[PDB]
């Protein structure tokens, strides 16, 4: 009555001066328009949830944008609900330090992990077991982890499911599959660049979920965003331990509860030498603990 018809909305297209909404109610993308003063020194991005009225089939009055949980980088969005964070066994050939790398820069950004393990199809025997291994130290350090082949289309429905109502970005190293996983999931290329002026696009697809056509991180330092002194803040096995011991940097502490679970098993030898690696510590003591595997 003197109330506006607000309806709910999320940005789904962000380039230059235009923004698209996708409208719950009924699928369609609109093109977005502010309403209001404060409304343009308030920065919209793609991921941003609104809310307003839809003026005629094709425009959306924005009135008011939700606050929002997190916003990545690279691409700009915001609320993301998962980084799907693809990587393989070989070809290429996988690095855990990398991805170590790559998971402390997302937890510093406030966006939970999937760690995807594509190309399954082309391992053999003993590659498959070795998988595993690195697959039970991720799930045990806290993480999702799902294995799919983007080839024969194994495992992509599970991962649809896992990622239903999602807003996700892809990310991981050059050669990976995650273009492969964007066409299983909705038929679309990721872009790049040229074999400067992209904008940032969400894919409705699954789920009720949303996928960008653009990555995120492909091989990046976790020291480019994170304080080296802050950096065991993200190690995620690390945070029961940082409770009790909240000044511990688990570096030269003689008796350090990460290093005494890291000798009983119950952190790895490979995620505590990241976490060294990461911050340029080398530490004697570590062929002490590191010594059976
Ligand atoms: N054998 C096999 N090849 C794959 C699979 N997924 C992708 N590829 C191939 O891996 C290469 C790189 O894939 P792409 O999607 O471009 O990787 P991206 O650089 O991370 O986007 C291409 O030749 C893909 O056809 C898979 O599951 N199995
Ligand atoms: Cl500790
Ligand atoms: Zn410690």
């Amino acid at each position: 009555m003197g109330k506006k018809e607000l309806k709910r909305g999320l940005v789904v297209d962000r380039e230059a001066q235009m923004i698209g909404v996708y409208l719950f109610e009924d699928g369609k993308t609109y093109r977005g328009i502010p309403r209001g003063k404060v409304l343009k020194k308030t920065k919209i991005y793609a991921g941003d949830y609104v809310w307003g009225e839809v003026v005629d089939p094709n425009t959306f009055a924005i009135e008011e944008v939700e606050e929002r949980k997190n916003l990545l980088i690279r691409p700009k969005v915001a609320n993301v609900d998962r980084v799907i964070i693809v990587e393989t066994l070989k070809m290429p050939e996988f690095n855990n330090y990398l991805l170590d790398n790559m998971l402390v820069v997302y937890e510093y950004f406030k966006v939970e992990p999937v760690i995807v393990f594509n190309k399954i199809d082309l391992l053999n025997e003993e590659e498959k077991k070795e998988l595993e291994r690195w697959i039970s130290i991720y799930r045990d350090a806290g993480y999702d982890v799902l294995k799919v082949s983007a080839k024969t289309g194994e495992g992509i429905d599970e991962l649809v499911d896992y990622l239903e109502g999602f807003i996700c970005i892809l990310a991981g190293p050059s050669g990976v599959g995650k273009s492969s996983i964007l066409s299983r999931l909705t038929g679309e290329e990721l872009r790049t660049q040229e074999v400067t002026t992209t904008g940032v696009r969400l894919i409705p697809f699954g789920k009720g979920s949303f996928v960008g056509d653009t990555p995120g991180f492909s091989k990046v330092e976790a020291t480019m965003f994170v304080k080296p002194r802050e950096v065991r803040n993200y190690f995620r096995e690390f945070l029961r331990y940082q409770c009790k011991y909240p000044d511990c940097t688990h570096t030269n502490e003689p008796g350090c509860a990460v290093k005494e679970a890291v000798k009983n098993g119950e952190i790895s030898c490979e995620r505590y030498k990241s976490y060294l690696k990461i911050i340029k510590v080398y530490l004697e003591e570590i062929k002490e603990l590191c010594r059976e595997d």
